[PDB]
């Protein structure tokens, strides 16, 4: 599993249950929560309901996850005494 922040080349990973927000282009209505379709049925939905468009706010969010990263210090040699 991955926690906190991990700098690795990964792809979009979500759960079928998870919904996908989309902002209509014809009228301009934003879909969120129940209003938005299901990632799983997103394919069959984007077939006849392609009149919408996945909001950018969602995409960006994900990216960020990777954007951030962490780092530690280098090692050292011996010499001094514990005392």
């Amino acid at each position: 599993g991955s926690s906190g922040s991990s700098g690795e080349p990964n792809h979009l990973d979500v759960d079928l249950e998870t919904r996908i927000p989309v902002i209509n282009k014809v009228d301009g209505t934003l879909l969120v929560g129940e209003d938005a379709p299901r990632r799983a049925e997103l394919e069959m939905w984007l077939q006849g309901h392609p009149e919408f468009a996945v909001d950018p706010r969602f995409l960006a969010y994900m990216e960020d996850r990777r954007k951030q990263k962490w780092q530690r210090c280098k090692k050292n040699n011996s010499g001094p005494s514990s005392g």
